[PDB]
């Protein structure tokens, strides 16, 4: 491939129960942040900027 935000988004979709929000989320997150957490869930200390990310309502908003 040659797109790190598509290819780590894959990864840490690759369990999710709603894979195309997943997606959409992760790929939101990471044009933001440009890094995404190993795993499938939790680890998001590795990018605090995807950790830190927030909705309008408060909420995180990346997977």
């Amino acid at each position: 491939g040659s797109n790190f935000c598509d290819s780590k988004c894959k990864l840490r979709c690759s369990k999710a129960g709603l894979a195309d929000r997943c997606l959409k989320f992760c790929g939101i997150c990471c044009e933001e942040c440009k890094c995404v957490p190993s795993g499938t869930y939790g680890n998001k200390h590795e990018c605090p900027c995807y950790r830190d990310k927030k909705n309008s309502k408060g909420k995180s908003k990346c997977p």
